[PDB]
C-alpha cells in the first residue's frame, strides 16, 4: 500500500545507506590505540558507565585484546578517548556522505545542510552502531574491531546503553533504520535552521512513509504501535544527544580530545 513517491523515497535512502555505510569498517585504519605502558568526579561518573574492552582481529588470524584500567581517580579514564575520537570521525564522515547523496538534502541551502548535520550527526552515528550491536553479548561488531561492554541490568541505567538494547529489541528492518536516520536528519528545530517549513514538511513525509511501510509490511501483533515506539525512541535519542554534547564539552574542558571534524560538528 505504498505510493510510487513513498517507494522512490525508501529506494533513495537505501541507496544512500548502501553507498556510505561500510558495514565491515574496512576503511577505518591508522587510528590511535591506548598506550602499551574537582569537576573530574562528574567526568568519572559519565565515563565509567560507558566502559568497553577492545578486540582487534588481524587478517593473519592474530587477535589483540585491550582490557581498560580501573578508575583510580585519575588520568587512566581517558586511555580510549583518542581511539574513540578516531572512530567518531570515521563514522561522522560516513554520515556526511549519506546526507550529501540524498536529493532532499542536497536541495536545501548550504547553511541548512551544515545546521542539520551538526544537529543530527551523533544521532545518525548511534543509529548506524545499533545495526552492528549484538545485544546477547553486549558488543558492537565493527568488522575486525569489537567493543564489548565491561551488575546485570544496572548498565541499562545508562541512557545510551538502554537505547541500544531497546532499539535492538524492536528487530527493525534496514528500511526502518534508514527512515529513522532521515527523520533525525530532517529535524526542523535544530539551531541555525532557516528553511524550518521545508525541513518540517520533508520530515513529516519520511514519518508518513515509515508509518505506511510498517502498516503494509508488519501485520503481526508484536508490531502493534511499532511506529509510535520508533518515534518515542527518536525523542529519547534527541535527549541522549543533548546530554552527550554536555558530557563531551566537559571532557574537552579538562583535556582536548575532539578531532577537527568533531570540533566542526560540536561548534568548537
Ligand atoms: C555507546 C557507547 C558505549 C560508546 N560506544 C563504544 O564505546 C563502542 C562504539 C562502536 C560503538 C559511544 O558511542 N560513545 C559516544 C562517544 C563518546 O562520548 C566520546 C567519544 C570521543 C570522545 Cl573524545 C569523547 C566522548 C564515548 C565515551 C566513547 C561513548
Amino acid at each position: 500500500g505504498l505510493t510510487e513517491e513513498q517507494r522512490m523515497m525508501i529506494r533513495e535512502l537505501m541507496d544512500a545507506q548502501m553507498k556510505t555505510f561500510d558495514t565491515t569498517f574496512s576503511h577505518f585504519k591508522n587510528f590511535r590505540l591506548p598506550g602499551v605502558l574537582a569537576k573530574w568526579s562528574q567526568v568519572r561518573k559519565d565515563l565509567c558507565s560507558l566502559k568497553v574492552s577492545l578486540q582487534l582481529r588481524g587478517e593473519d588470524g592474530s587477535v589483540w585484546n585491550y582490557k581498560p584500567p580501573a578508575d583510580s581517580g585519575g588520568k587512566e579514564i581517558f586511555s580510549l578517548l583518542p581511539h574513540m575520537a578516531d572512530m567518531s570521525t570515521y563514522m561522522f564522515k560516513g554520515i556526511i556522505s549519506f546526507a550529501k547523496v540524498i536529493s532532499y538534502f542536497r536541495d536545501l541551502p548550504i547553511e541548512d545542510q551544515i545546521s542539520l548535520l551538526k544537529g543530527a550527526a551523533f544521532e545518525l552515528c548511534q543509529l548506524r552502531f545499533n545495526t552492528v550491536f549484538n545485544a546477547e553479548t553486549g558488543t558492537w561488531e565493527c568488522g575486525r574491531l569489537s567493543y564489548c561492554l565491561e551488575g546485570f541490568q544496572q548498565l541499562l541505567l545508562e541512557p545510551m546503553l538502554k537505547f541500544h538494547y531497546m532499539l535492538k529489541k524492536l528487530q527493525l528492518h534496514e528500511e526502518e533504520y534508514v527512515l529513522m536516520q532521515a527523520i533525525s536528519l530532517f529535524s526542523p528545530d535544530r539551531p541555525g535552521v532557516l528553511q524550518h517549513r521545508v525541513v518540517d514538511q520533508l520530515q513529516e513525509q519520511f514519518a508518513i512513509t515509515l508509518k505506511s511501510y510498517i502498516e503494509c509490511n508488519r501485520p503481526q501483533p508484536a508490531h502493534r504501535f511499532l511506529f509510535l515506539k520508533i518515534m518515542a525512541m527518536l525523542t529519547e535519542l534527541r535527549s541522549i544527544n543533548a546530554q552527550h554534547t554536555q558530557r563531551l564539552l566537559r571532557i574537552q574542558d579538562i583535556h582536548p580530545f575532539a578531532t577537527p571534524l568533531m570540533q566542526e560538528l560540536f561548534g568548537i
